[PDB]
């Protein structure tokens, strides 16, 4: 029902949730994003970016590219429909975006930008009811 | 007896070996690193890398800097003892050093220069006793 979600990272660089629905009569959806481990943001930050599932790669590449103060997202991606912040273990964030952002029916990459971690962080989410 | 060791690197990002112990009898010793997972380099590339314990965080910042072609470590690195190149599933690479570079007594360090894989890729070598 509710426009909201909560995913969970840890240290051994996973989320809890492989995927996330967001309900139809949702207009806006928010994710709160927490990082459940202790180790610090320079070695296993976590953050949560969402794409079509197409975009993956290059917003994650572009991403490392961006650089932590940038929370490893290209600013202004055009690609990228919502992220949180980069955060280390103990901590969490949220972001609200527009639903009307994604349409049904189709194929939405969420993953983890922070350096290499794109290909153990992943998860699909959709419109549904 | 030998003065080679091999160790392993898989799809979870962990090394097989903790520690490492170079006995020495040897002149030189030699690192076989085996990818045994199935991932791909550009996703779960590994390498191995040795240097100081301090040298670390350094060393793998700025490898990452230096990109996959260059093996994720930065040519001419002075800190780094020794290093494999990146590999990927189904991979292997050896690198042989000489022991004398090494202290009897001391801790180094060997890590995967990978992308974020440092924090949870790391061990130990050291001189036998
Ligand atoms: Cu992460
Ligand atoms: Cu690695």
């Amino acid at each position: 029902a509710q426009c909201e979600a909560t995913i969970e990272s840890n240290d051994a660089m996973q989320y809890n949730l492989k995927e996330m629905v967001v309900d139809k009569s949702c207009k806006q959806f928010t994710v709160h994003l927490k990082h459940v481990g202790k180790m610090a943001k320079v070695a296993m930050g976590h953050n949560w970016v969402l794409t079509k599932e197409a975009d993956k790669q290059g917003v994650a590449t572009d991403g490392m590219n961006a650089g932590l103060a940038q929370d490893y997202v290209k600013a202004g991606d055009t690609r990228v429909i919502a992220h949180t912040k980069v955060i280390g273990g103990g901590e969490s964030d949220s972001v609200t975006f527009d639903v009307s952002k994604l349409t049904p029916g189709e194929a939405y990459a969420y993953f983890c930008s922070f350096p290499g971690h794109w290909a153990m962080m992943k998860g699909t989410l959709k419109l549904s009811n």
